[PDB]
């Protein structure tokens, strides 16, 4: 029994971290096989951000402008290049504790481990979701640039953002593992900002089956709801539209606990309209929308109470 | 910015658990040098748990009926005591990965790192706190035993608690690693429950300094309180007492944000006596008390491991 927000364990990834430099610049970058991944803006100055050329600024360095710290230990850059947003360091040393990786490029509504770090050493580990207006509602501070998120289901890491910027509303944007932004953001100091945010209705019908699962149906009631007249009141309350997919997605879910989707559907446009009246929901009094249905079958019990 | 629930980097202990196999019992193990901790009641079956005699139980028991496998490769048992309620299994092999560490006792409203490990496997990091009742609100199912928690202090890990229980009310019961249980419980199947909880009153100041420099104050008001009257408003709502103890460990936090401990008490009141109407506080509707003030100092400033 139980609910927590559960990051995976982060071992595999601590033993990838190192920290890079290029002049001034300092910052995180991941250390896999023979290859060092960090954000292309360690080669930025303040004064460079407004308007950077990347291409000319990467012109004029060597290999041994940049110094990678692994530990104590200084690794030697034999080479480097650049795609999309992320410089590729190329190291004379292949990393011995390179886990079984993958990069993946995720969607809005999925979630993922952060491990938050400062000058290639780890601070901690914290889980989050990629929000509909694609940015993170991280905890990072100056430094925190190419920290990682990421995954462990089975033995396999797989590697899906890399930190770069914190944006005027306190949240945060970065690229998948081969440099592409997540959302319509550029690793550049202009005027950018978040779009509206929205609430992931999947994730909050999945965290609702959890706490079904886990012994709780007050917020039940005895209607049930056509998709479209569900997303019709949703949006009015700011909610994500729910699709055929999240349906199919919310399936098994949906056999464990003998509750159809459009009836989960009725409950939440119910607790929409009426609040909680002093009453919590897995120890929230808010709805939750950072638990995917893969994240609650995962951490809950398979048979219901 | 930001401010999420944060746990400490996992990798030191996830290179420290094992499966611990007795009969038909399986659970947790910590292996540490040539020894390996886990919950004495590996040796008890369904049946013994009802009122096991652990001494009668455990000189029946031969080195060789316990089962000891680190990853893929099983480790020889050579030795076997108990200590309080944890058993102690001298094994063959020191573990090469044994960090620096300590065995520390935690206070009720110190927080901890939970490594959840099934079969010897780590499968999630979460954060807690150690309840006024002494319990922990962690998510554990079965096979979760001898998962243990921690925190981080340099390169040492402090091993803190241990997993041995759920109460009927899905919360849960342990020990420190040297077997002495948190909270007036025991290590057998009897009718045993949770005493009536309280909020940890320095942890919600603490979290409320943090919502401060995070740029949440629609909360401060130009009030103050003395310790004697705020005290008299914590025992109305199930508050712990807030002592001076608590007044002064709070003080850099105080000094950072420019506004007086009992200044913030007397946020705090009014909160208790109105509630939020309708806001929130770093995206929570409810005063949260699973950050200590150390916790708040460490993730606003980038303290690494
Ligand atoms: C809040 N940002 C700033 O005032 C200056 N700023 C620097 C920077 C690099 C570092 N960084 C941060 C990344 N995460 C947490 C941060 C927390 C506090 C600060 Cl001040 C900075 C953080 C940025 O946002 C950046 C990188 C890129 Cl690709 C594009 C733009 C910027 C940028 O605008
Ligand atoms: C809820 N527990 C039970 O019905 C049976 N139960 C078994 C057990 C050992 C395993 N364990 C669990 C530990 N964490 C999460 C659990 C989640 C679901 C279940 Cl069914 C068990 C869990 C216990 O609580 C135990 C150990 C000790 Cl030292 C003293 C008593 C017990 C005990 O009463
Ligand atoms: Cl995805």
């Amino acid at each position: 029994s139980g609910f927590r927000k559960m990051a995976f364990p982060s071992g595999k990834v601590e033993g990838c971290m190192v920290q890079v430099t290029c002049g001034t610049t300092t910052l995180n970058g991941l250390w896999l096989d023979d290859v060092v991944y960090c954000p292309r803006h360690v080669i930025c100055t303040s004064e460079d951000m407004l308007n950077p050329n990347y291409e000319d600024l990467l012109i004029r360095k060597s290999n041994h402008n940049f110094l990678v710290q692994a530990g104590n230990v200084q690794l030697r850059v034999i080479g480097h290049s650049m795609q999309n947003c992320v410089l590729k360091l190329k190291v004379d040393t292949a990393n011995p504790k390179t886990p079984k990786y993958k990069f993946v490029r995720i969607q809005p509504g999925q979630t993922f481990s952060v491990l938050a770090c400062y000058n290639g050493s780890p601070s901690g580990v914290y889980q989050c979701a990629m929000r509909p207006n694609f940015t993170i509602k991280g905890s990072f501070l100056n430094g925190s640039c190419g920290s990682v998120g990421f995954n462990i289901d089975y033995d396999c890491v797989s590697f899906c953002y890399m930190h770069h910027m914190e944006l005027p509303t306190g949240v945060h944007a970065g690229t998948d593992l081969e440099g592409n932004f997540y959302g319509p953001f550029v690793d550049r100091q202009t005027a950018q900002a978040a779009g509206t945010d929205t609430t992931i209705t999947v994730n909050v019908l999945a965290w609702l089956y959890a706490a079904v699962i886990n012994g709780d149906r007050w917020f039940l009631n005895r209607f049930t709801t056509t998709l479209n007249d569900f997303n019709l009141v949703a949006m009015k309350y700011n909610y994500e539209p729910l699709t055929q997919d999240h349906v199919d997605i919310l399936g098994p879910l949906s056999a464990q606990t003998g509750i159809a989707v459009l009836d989960m559907c009725a409950s939440l446009k119910e607790l929409l309209q009426n609040g909680m009246n002093g009453r919590t929901i897995l120890g929230s009094a808010l709805l939750e929308d950072e638990f995917t249905p893969f994240d609650v079958v995962r951490q809950c019990s398979g048979v219901t109470f």
